[PDB]
């Protein structure tokens, strides 16, 4: 291969991306900034501040980078993609203007209203007077969300009006989520089957990548606060091919076309949260980049070349193209530091990683580790992923959880219901 590739980010999603980019015959040299030491087998780790456009550009010139693959949302919101494009560097990820689909949840809701895209009824607010008056006319339960990038944690289901007042104060008045909470949306609570729906979009042509089941809450059986995501799986027929088509026609294409026509075309990975009831999909939310940890379960199933797909997307060349997925089930369990999504302990010593990495049927990803002396220690809220594949979901599940029995980390927390009915 002749393509030098730079991945931006440092979590389990990116470690998975590296693993799968490394399979391409198109790849020459592979880099990650800032990455993590546990990923160093796959790529050269670059220690830079990725919030500095200028530092990222300097790495691209120094290393002759031909494609940049942006993992997380914040640099997209900060216009890293625009800064790279202005320098004539190919980038997989949307422009700042296109990234508003995620960086303002209210942006997406208005677009849905204007273009007739099915979604939750809602209101948008910047002060508790208007918010409380909406709460008081509104049916329960309802969902309060930070408008900005709250890493999936600024989303609270409220079953009493008092819980809603508290959620709205925490964001608008007490500033508990920084600028991300300076505005909010309050939405009707929708029932049904929730899925994660990944589409590659080259500016005008959508190509479905895959579907996964997510696990948002910290606790099993959907209990406790919302997190960035505590697990995932992907397998054939989570939804029918017909439903896939309805989602593209009613939600994704109208989104792509609206953005294109306002001259803010979307290019990259469009990740829709979708809820299905009475055979009809509604849009929960947009993320404008790969989902963590849904990516970890979808990529194992990809028969098509992942790097080629990223490059073609970035180039505006998905016109003829299609994705091929295997019939395997894949499943990812996240191990978090105790306290997450709240305050968590860093520097906790983690034992068993080397034993799990010796297993041939599973992959351990370094989502949030670092080295301190001779130990692996905790360094983020989400610390380890274990990923497995099988002929069916039960096999994939058994293998993941069998591997996790080798983990000896009393401060580690993981759900036991990843892949359960």
């Amino acid at each position: 291969g002749s393509m030098n590739v730079l991945v931006i980010g440092s979590g389990g999603r990116e470690h998975s991306m590296l693993h799968h980019i490394r399979k391409s015959t198109l790849l020459n040299k592979l880099f990650i900034a800032p990455g993590r030491e546990g990923m160093s087998g796959l790529a050269d780790i670059i220690d830079i501040d990725i919030n500095s456009t200028i530092e990222v550009i300097q790495v691209c010139k120094k290393e002759k980078i031909e494609l940049v693959v942006i993992g997380p949302e914040t640099p997209l919101m900060n216009g890293l993609s625009d800064a790279l494009t202005e320098e004539g560097i190919l980038v997989f990820g949307p422009s700042k203007a296109a990234a508003r689909l995620e960086s303002s949840k209210g942006f997406t809701k208005e677009l849905c209203m204007r273009y007739g895209i099915p979604t939750a009824k809602y209101g948008y607010f910047v002060d508790t007077n208007s918010a409380y008056k909406f709460i008081d006319k509104h049916k329960l339960p309802l969902v309060v969300k930070a408008d900005g990038l709250a890493q999936g944690k600024g989303t609270v289901i409220c079953h009493t009006h008092e819980e809603a007042y508290n959620a709205v104060d925490a964001m608008l008045v007490h500033h508990k989520f920084g600028e991300a909470g300076c505005a909010i949306i309050i939405e009707e609570f929708l029932e049904g089957k929730e899925i994660s729906f990944f589409t590659l979009v080259d500016g005008s042509n959508p190509v479905i990548l895959g579907v996964a089941q997510d696990y948002k809450t910290i606790g099993d059986n959907n209990k406790g606060p919302n997190t960035g995501g505590m697990g995932s799986y992907s397998k054939p027929n989570i939804i029918t091919q017909e439903m896939e088509h309805i989602i593209i026609q009613k939600i994704i294409y109208p989104t792509i076309k609206a953005m294109f026509n306002m001259n803010i075309q979307f290019r990259g990975l469009l990740f829709a949260g979708i809820i299905i009831k009475k055979n009809e999909p509604k849009l929960l939310e947009y993320n404008v980049r790969f989902g963590d940890p849904e990516t970890q379960s979808i990529l194992p199933r990809l028969n098509s070349d992942f790097l080629k797909l990223l490059s073609l997307t970035a180039k505006g060349k998905l016109g003829n193209e299609s994705v091929e997925l295997s019939k395997k089930a894949a499943l990812c369990v996240v191990v978090a530091s105790r306290g997450y999504p709240g305050e968590y302990k860093k520097n906790s010593i983690i034992n068993g990683i080397e034993n799990i990495e010796k297993l041939p049927n599973v992959q351990l990803l370094h989502a949030g580790t670092r080295r301190e002396g001779n130990n692996w220690v905790s360094d983020s809220g989400r610390v380890i992923n274990v990923v497995a594949q099988g002929e069916n979901l039960a096999s994939a599940k058994h293998q993941a959880y069998a591997a996790l029995d080798l983990l000896d980390w009393p401060d580690g927390i993981y759900r036991y219901d990843i892949g359960s009915c």
